[PDB]
């Protein structure tokens, strides 16, 4: 059926059970961080990187896009923490593997005619190449007005195969 | 300086040295699951519910609202198959604690007038209460055209005190 009625019940029950002092951490993130990661399955921004639960923001969307994070990135930085990102995209990104259009031309293969203008207002955000969609997103980042100016930005290539984040910019 | 300086560099070391046979998991997640959750710093949408790497997309935003989400869900759903989104919403979340006026006039305060424009258009996505954005975000989504009809979708209130993940729908 799912995994929310099968294995999730029980899987919780056991974090529960292991939550010791984690009860009382607060809001504001202690490390003042901003993660801005893709949503693949196979990364944890937590272990990942060393971040436990109170330390950093998790911004996560397909593909890792800045600009699909920037409204949550401001609420994180002018309401809560927050002076740093780290951007995460990756390795074997599904992003890579297809075009804006083509995914229109897909979806609406699957749904009534009446949605197809809604299907054609998603700009999906894919890239070509996932260095430079780090290098772009970065930087993007480093000059948005709505971004604080003395945010540290980074940017790293998390590799699928070795589990290893590679300083990009 | 920063996280990514002093502390990433050893915990993804770790991490890389941890690494078993995670090395080799692809793509499309195991679970064909979507979570869909807040970005608060102190859930871990691995751990919080027993999900590893590779077994399910992990979509997270200020509030952790849906149609924020949706562009990444397409993605997982059309390109990715995965027919399950678990969303998470949590009590004592950064949304509950403003309004998006509120918010536009603060950005405004430490921006140059030529970025109001900017500001103006960020629709926050605020919400009064926790149990009641989990219900209009679940309802949404279950009737989005764009998600797919066979969706199991559900919604949590992930507790900050417990770590408790509760069933709302």
């Amino acid at each position: 059926m799912s995994y929310a009625e099968q294995s999730l019940p029980a899987a919780n029950e056991a974090y529960v059970a292991a939550f010791g002092d984690k009860g009382s951490l607060p809001l504001p993130p202690g490390k003042r961080v901003a993660i801005v990661g893709c949503m693949d399955a196979r990364l944890d921004t937590f272990g990942a990187t060393g971040l436990h639960e109170g330390d950093a923001h998790h911004i996560r969307n397909a593909g890792g896009r800045a600009s699909d994070a920037l409204r949550s990135l401001v609420i994180s930085q002018e309401l809560l923490g927050t002076r740093e990102v780290i951007v995460i995209h990756h390795t074997d990104c599904g992003m890579l593997t297809f075009r804006s259009d083509q995914l229109h031309g897909l979806v609406k293969k699957r749904v009534a005619h009446e949605h197809f203008a809604a299907v054609d207002s998603l700009a999906c955000l894919e890239f070509p190449d996932v260095d430079e969609s780090i290098k772009e997103d970065v930087a993007f980042l480093k000059n948005h007005p709505l971004i604080l100016p003395e945010t540290v930005i980074s940017g790293y290539r998390y590799e699928v195969e070795t589990g290893k984040l590679v300083k990009i910019a």
